């Protein structure tokens, strides 16, 4: 599934992995990630990402 890049720090959210230790089990798409989710390495919200 399509990956999103964190505009602030460049961290790339990967659907094929998700963000396990923050509730987002793997295989999850980006529309599908918990609205409250923030970038794990710099805090930015979902609104600050862009399709990679
Ligand atoms: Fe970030």
């Amino acid at each position: 599934m399509k990956k999103y890049v964190c505009t602030v720090c460049g961290y790339e959210y990967d659907p094929a992995e998700g963000d396990p230790d923050n509730g987002v089990k793997p295989g999850t798409a980006f529309e599908d990630v918990p609205a409250d989710w923030v970038c794990p390495i710099c805090g930015a919200p979902k609104s600050e990402f862009e399709p990679a």
